[PDB]
């Protein structure tokens, strides 16, 4: 099985697909967290990375397209992947098409942008390996540590509020045309296409996503 899932930044994607590589088998590829990964190591990926990140612009279609077809071409992709935070751009979109690969199932998180700067405040993360959390509506079970690990609990740097509203106008021009360009592809018969409300409990989407995907 293969997924992408689609919505703006802080719609719940990434939190999401953690229960969907857990029930269903297929590892979550998010292009922020491998990104992010470039960053901590220090690869010349990484070197590239981190000031764009840091401004809330995108990195370049070519760079991150050779990232993943690098990434989903290892053992653990063989049977299926999710696709979380990728396809961004219609560029990239197209090259995946292009190379041939369909998806399964385009899952569209729906969330209005009030509720996404509100929201992305209290993000925090596990920097070493991208455990997500928020401090009100999924908090870790003991305040600021990792469930995991029990290390401390960091910020995201591009989630500063001015840059989360810059990050959110580009989606709106860049990503947000993904969604008709998926509708498309599922009127042609070449993916189903469902629709979330991300406004809801994390456990609510859950089994929103749960229903769909049996
Ligand atoms: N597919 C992609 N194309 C271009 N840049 C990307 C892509 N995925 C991640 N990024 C970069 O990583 C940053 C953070 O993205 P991500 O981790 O998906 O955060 P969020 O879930 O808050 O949108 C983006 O603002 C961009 O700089
Ligand atoms: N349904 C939800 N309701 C409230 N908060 C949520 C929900 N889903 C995720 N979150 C929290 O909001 C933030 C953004 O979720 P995340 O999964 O990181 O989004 P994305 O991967 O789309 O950027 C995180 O801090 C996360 O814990």
């Amino acid at each position: 099985m293969r997924i992408i899932l689609l919505g703006a930044p802080g719609a719940g994607k990434g939190t999401q697909a953690q229960f969907i590589m857990e029930k269903y088998g297929i590892p979550q590829i998010s292009t922020g967290d491998m990104l992010r990964a470039a960053v901590k190591s220090g690869s010349e990926l990484g070197k590239q990375a981190k000031d764009i990140m840091d401004a809330g612009k995108l990195v370049t279609d070519e760079l991150v397209i050779a990232l993943v077809k690098e990434r989903i071409a290892q053992e653990d992709c063989r049977n299926g992947f999710l696709l979380d935070g990728f396809p961004r751009t219609i560029p990239q979109a197209d090259a995946m098409k292009e190379a041939g690969i369909n998806v399964d199932y385009v899952l569209e998180f729906d969330v209005p942008d009030e509720l996404i700067v509100d929201r992305i405040v209290g993000r925090r993360v596990h920097a070493p390996s991208g455990r997500v959390y928020h401090v009100k509506f999924n908090p870790p079970k003991v305040e600021g540590k990792d469930d995991v690990t029990g290390e401390e609990l960091t910020t995201r740097k591009d989630d500063q509020e001015e840059t989360v509203r810059k990050r959110l106008v580009e989606y709106h021009q860049m990503t947000a045309p993904l969604i008709g360009y998926y509708s498309k592809e599922a009127e042609a018969g070449n993916t189903k296409y469902a629709k979330v409300d991300g406004t809801k409990p994390v456990a609510e989407v859950r089994a929103d996503l749960e229903k769909i995907l049996g």
